[PDB]
């Protein structure tokens, strides 16, 4: 017995993800029978268990593309909450991207999130170390090409291609983003106790950092 | 500095405030109209930001959704589109999509919320199952946690000392997997040889 919970509505859900149809119907202001609507709009015929036998299942995207062909004040709603989620995207609200989160049906899904984050963390935290100790443009994508060819052995063009993405994080392992958490901590510390100056050792030092880390890596396979 | 909103493969110019520069708004929207018809056209509000090339118009993403929605060019149809995809990714609990938008959230204060309300990074569960599919058993999984606290230490941790010990963690289970490890013995001698050494180079590069 399972609800995907997204603001005030709960749609009943299967395991794989499909909504139970009858709710859909509900959601959207469709009001002729599931059969009548699958034949109208080319959707297939598929059943679920939502704990009480099989029932009509739609996916999640066929969902929101009846919402965004239908007029009812219901489906109308659909578009509105679309347009609203998009807002709050694109503005980068994190009670959003939890509650995004909290939907995921696997607790891994969250445990990657929370490797990326802090990844995340320790970049930017390179970053604003390095401007602090003489900011200059350059810099911040020199620091990230060398922690892809250590890290990954190839450039963010080549694995963005290589593994079907639009940004190299959202196909990195929780084991490549702590891989490269590691060393932007590093190299934090180092510059900020080694007080490094401009673009120059802030670059050498981090070379040195991941390389080191490379070998740690490669090392534990020798160990 | 100048500051760019990251959507997908669009990069849009933005204010400190968040608003969009209009222009480019345009462009993305295919709002051929001068800006002035645009305004009166659609209620929106006269706002000038500076984006590195002194007062521009700009546009609020809450009027710039608006208007990909009141429009129905080729342009604003893709970004009805992304929205479509926004939709769907989200009520599937797309953490790709969680990841995206808390990164567009500069304030460490954001991100920070976002991870305490989050499971931990994974590295030490994984571990300890490491550990078990190579023959690790018992106490094994209390002295690990307690060797890497030794090394480390020595939420009221740090960030550096969260990703150093998700580190350790992440190397051992590797040293275990690439080696054929077998048994708390040999386990418990990997996992003390990573921290020392995690521990040495935090020292090391610290000089």
């Amino acid at each position: 017995p399972l609800t995907l919970n997204f603001g005030s509505v709960r749609l009943p859900v299967s395991a794989d993800g499909l909504l139970h149809a009858p709710t859909a119907q509900q959601q959207l202001g469709l009001t002729q029978s599931w059969e009548a609507a699958l034949v109208e709009h080319g959707l297939p015929e598929t059943y679920r268990d939502f704990g009480a036998g099989p029932e009509a299942a739609v996916s999640v995207p066929d969902f929101v593309a009846l919402a965004f062909a239908l007029d009812t004040p219901e489906a109308r709603r659909w578009q509105k909450r679309a347009r609203e989620l998009l807002a709050r995207a694109m503005q980068g609200d994190v009670r959003v991207a939890a509650q995004i989160a909290e939907r995921n049906p696997e607790p891994d899904a969250r445990r990657w999130l929370a490797a990326r984050l802090e990844s995340t963390g320790a970049r930017r935290e390179l970053m604003a170390t390095v401007a602090r100790h003489g900011g200059e443009g350059r810099v911040y994508g020199q620091l990230g090409s060398i922690s892809n060819r250590t890290v990954l052995g190839k450039d963010s063009a080549s694995v963005r291609q290589e593994r079907g993405v639009k940004a190299t994080r959202d196909g990195l392992t929780s084991a490549e983003l702590l891989r490269m958490a590691y060393i932007d901590t590093v190299t934090a510390r180092a510059i900020q106790e080694s007080e490094a100056r401009g673009n120059a050792a802030i670059l050498t030092l981090h070379e040195q950092v991941a390389r080191s880390e490379r070998q740690s890596w490669e090392r534990a396979g020798q160990v």
